């Protein structure tokens, strides 16, 4: 049951070795120099550690008149990729070390979905709960303040982001704190951070990304023969049959998605108890039923499940919820043959282990969870292009579209003594609704599928060329190393 | 005749004392702490007044070498959205109500056509007929240099623009003497300010621009069967008649897309005299006419009418000139269903209850002539795009569209023993002409119009929410004090 | 009465025409370019309105937890001198009018005592009687935020400063709200305002400033034996009998430095009633017993005096207190023979006029209380020395005096077969406190008093130059638009 820190860096060290070899030899053994370029490995213990991690106390004065020093800290794991990104946590147990980790986690998993973002992360010591709305947003100013004034946020230099603790309230605060203070003259001020409310320059579609990530992650290794059959997956009867664990936002859309395409969720386990019915549960029915009242328990048309669903027999088990759920004890336990990681280190480095060895594949944290991520590039750009993708193209676009057709009916139509005869001008029911309906969301959430499906070929390639099997995991972490080191090794240090 | 300033008042109080109701209850009542969340209208109470105005007296020295001061004055109506946006005027009967009237106008206006600018508006108290070109230029630039050490110019703080009594030019010298001075640093220097020319970072279709986006705006609502009924409109045999006051540069657009649509325009005012013709006036002629010799005054094919057009027995009424020209008086006397106001305040309060009374439909100016802006807001990105639209994707897209194509061809000919019998690879003339000649202007002009729509169910929708009539004004001026309250809201003042 | 504006207006005006003639002949006319030179009077067009006046309306969080909105405006008279200078004022009256006056009467006072500012003057229609400590706080620093994003505010740009209204708490809030957010990077952030208290970098001597300038002020003019021969003074057995109108600070002082001084105070004016007593008056107790309770009324050793002690029969008679207190109508009935107006506007142009017949010699405002000006300007420059005066000099000075001492004795010793003899090693009383309570303040009053000095001879020589009489206060403006266009000319406008 190791913590968080002493898990992300066993899995660099694993895919740090395995590259440092081929990463010689090969790559760069052609103008090998005294074949010393062996010690330029010393790249690779630079990225392991972060660079930077500032430690804060701030003071604010509370609804009732008292004062209370706040203490709390962001963490820049690197710098490889100007621009910091990484959440912000709102909890009494964030230690330097669990943002320090995670921070870690973040570059290497911005490489995997090629986004141009360092990796960082920010927590403070602090309960939502004991305070008021009021408090609140006193708090995140103060700290937005501070982190501004020794560079830890900034639009270029550090990109914050919310977390499960977090909202887009709270980011509207630091976003617009930033823009009336210290960013006053930048033009690009509200790009400062992301997963901000639509009004103050959110993106479209943010709400949905990293659940919409986990089911394209899914998604690409289900639908790959290969993988598929080392499993004895891609059924003609069982088809698919799946269970979250956490009803979250991620876990909630989650098994929307992977709902709406075949798949049926047998379980479904919260904080409180779970669900179960081999028979399938509706997404929409069990979310009205969260929404209407308090969890999920007693729910109609579904048992109650005592304990996890971690073990519940099923095909695809996503775990969207709390760190390690599955550990080396537990881990020989379970049914499903595919494990989703819709949340960060859901698994043991032994766990992962066992689950290597009873052929158990495991889809990296790393990767499937970078949906959320990936998204938050495109509000960065959009608020460097200052503007809602397809503001400018949509119209234009469907005139093309029209034209398009309407070629395709004329000049059909000269083949023929006719003048209407054929209509080729006529869009499908799909493609109607799509081009009346064009929004912001669409060019998002395809450039979010377009990232996932080419990652995932990507770990795949990485996993055949390492000989991995079904190590996702390392594969992808390699994959991350090889990438951030690149961008070391094409300049330097100091000398960079 | 009331001023301009209490008018726009008026009717924000008006659409104030709207919304406010419905703002509470439902939009936000489900987390109503202490329902003083009624005293949170206070939040209207800070978007009424312009929270910046600046008056200035600068100097120069005339061309004959002698002194004079000159005064002038720029008022920021809101920063709810950085960037302020508004024209500058040169005449000798501006006044710092009349900025901070029309600053006030353009903050909902652009509300309306989603353009996220503050309203902001600028005056120089001077008479260009009175000084020589370099002594405006002189000023124009004095003007900018203060303007800019204040902050009323600057490419993220306020984006100044043209006016009936400006040019260009003036716009180029802005330009120029803030890049060459403080903004010499700033990368996006050239973006202080709109409506320059093509060689000094201008955008293609910014003459059409206003013209096009009245017309837009008509087509909107005489396409939408619903209005046109309480009308009696869109018809079988008098299809569509029109008739525009005033023949500058937007009138005449006006005309120009409204009459190559299928209306048929019957009579043209002036500040000289009229025309008047029931078999209809040809747009090109009548310019050339105009471009060809004074005034429209002697025009063969037409009978001089006398007195204003705005009596004229026709379908639609646009007003595209002098400010107040429909009053309680003449009101009654318009044989008009829809009037299209081409220019800012052409109708009184007034004349409003009238035309109401008797269902006239009137396009309010906030929205019907807020074209201009909407592509002066193009201009703006292209500047910090640093690019001409369209440069790298025309031939790309045009690539695309042959192998669309040629696939229809292909693949139509596999059902058919030949290789080149179906020719589905020729483009409509039309489509071929667009592709050939595909330049900048395409894509603003098709932004434009997809604003416009957008923006007009927009209002459509709000007044059908507030079951409003034809009353769309108010629709509009509530539809944006919406707006503009919810990124208030969604943030706050200084605890924003 | 006229108001303000006018008054200053008219005040330039004519000292503006005594100058043009001269400003011409004599000083320039040596190198005369087609003697035009008198178009070169445009200068002093520019000079004469204020350059810039922002107006805003800002929202604040009422205790209560209503939302208001508040209005206030700032006006920047001139840059010729880099800092603008000026106060800011917490009253319902305030009207941009006054407030582009005072600023005007900055810009020429500053000018007269040779401090290197322009003139400014902020106001907010606020009355500080029905705010909070707390929310007259959050205004504060609300409009130091507005007035900074403006340029309004800055070290560089525009020092503000306390007025009657307004103290140095607000002024503390104001150089720390402005350190905080915008000028966070500025290393000389807390010179943006003055005024403020020690431990926040204010200047020691600040509070007896205005009044020791009053003094110093009236010491200069009541010890040139040409003035006061023609008012037959310097006295040799009447000596000196003051009185002044109005208890405030600079009232108080006034009397206890010009007591101090030999002087015989023989009424004190206020708000309420008056004081009236031919053997004299102490300031310490009257201090002590305005202090104690209430006002200064039913004070023992001195009868009631009804009215105003403005016609009470003295020598030197201080309105230190309500503007326009001497008008055509009391004029004529003055005793004294010397006015020293201890504050802003105290006597009407009518007056002036008056007093110039029957040979009374008004000490002008825009001199006479300029002395606040002069210590504003120490402590601007402390800020910027980052160090408080004498700190690195106090103790090297002591010790070289000793040495001095000590060498007249070591040689006056070495004329007498002795070793100890001669004792000139000490110093006197006063010098011996002086030394061992060396402090800031001791420098600053000093440095005051070198200035109204040398201020005082310069507005003489100006007087004999232009001939003027007892005319003090337009030799004084006079003095001033000299200073002011010196500036300007040597250099010029755009071409400057």
């Amino acid at each position: 049951d190791p913590n968080f820190f002493k898990m992300v860096e066993g899995f660099f060290d694993r895919g740090a070795s395995i590259v440092e070899d081929k990463l010689v030899e090969d790559l760069r053994t052609r103008e090998s120099e005294e074949q010393k370029r062996n010690r330029v490995r010393g790249i690779l213990r630079i990225i392991k550690p972060c660079n930077h991690v500032l430690s804060l106390s701030f003071p604010i004065r509370r609804d009732d008149g008292s004062w209370e020093v706040i203490e709390g800290y962001r963490a820049q794991h690197s710098h490889q990729r100007t621009p910091c990104k990484g959440g912000i946590r709102y909890s009494t147990d964030v230690s330097v070390d669990e943002v320090k980790a995670l921070a870690s986690l973040m570059t290497y998993k911005c490489a995997v979905v090629d986004v141009p973002f360092g990796g960082a992360k920010a927590g403070v010591k602090i309960n939502p709960k004991n305070y008021t709305d009021n408090e609140l947003e006193k708090i995140t100013r103060r700290f937005t303040m501070e982190l501004a004034k020794k560079g830890f946020i900034g639009p270029g230099i550090d990109v914050p982001a919310p977390d499960m603790s977090t909202g887009e309230r709270e980011m509207s605060w630091i976003a617009d704190t930033y823009a009336s203070t210290i960013g006053h003259y930048d033009i690009n001020a509200h790009a400062c951070v992301t997963g901000k409310p639509i009004s103050q320059g959110g993106i479209h579609g943010r709400i949905s990304a990293t659940g919409r990530g986990v089911f394209h992650g899914i998604e690409n290794f289900i639908n790959e023969a290969s993988y598929m059959s080392i499993l004895g997956m891609t059924p003609g009867f069982g088809d698919k049959t799946f269970v979250v664990q956490g009803f979250g936002n991620v876990g909630l859309h989650s098994m929307r998605y992977l709902h709406r395409f075949g798949a049926k969720c047998i379980a479904v386990g919260e904080s409180d108890g779970s669900i179960w019915n081999p028979d399938g549960i509706d997404p929409k029915e069990l979310e009205d039923f969260k929404l209407q009242h308090g969890s999920i328990l007693g729910f109609p048309k579904a048992k109650p499940y005592e304990g996890s669903i971690l073990e519940a027999d099923c095909d695809i088990l996503i775990p969207a919820a709390s760190e390690k759920q599955l550990t080396k004890s537990n881990a020989p336990r379970v049914k499903a043959k595919i494990i989703a990681e819709g949340a960060n280190g859901p698994t043991t480095p032994e766990a992962d282990k066992i689950f290597l060895e009873r052929n158990i594949m495991v889809i990296p944290d790393l990767y499937l969870n970078a949906g959320g991520v990936t998204v938050s590039y495109f509000e960065w750009l959009k608020n460097l292009n200052h503007v809602s993708y397809g503001r400018l193209t949509f119209k234009y676009e469907r005139d093309s579209n029209y034209h398009l057709l309407m070629s395709v009916q004329e000049s059909l139509e000269r083949k023929f003594g006719k003048h209407g005869g054929t209509i080729p001008i006529v869009p499908t029911a799909e493609f109607q609704d799509r081009i009346s309906g064009a929004s912001e969301k669409d060019i998002v959430h395809s450039g979010l599928a377009y990232t996932m499906e080419r990652s995932a070929r990507q770990i795949m390639r990485t996993a055949m060329k390492y000989n991995l099997g079904l190590d996702l995991r390392t594969a992808a972490y390699v994959n991350a190393i090889e990438k951030v080191f690149k961008v070391y090794n094409e300049a330097g240090v100091t000398f960079t």
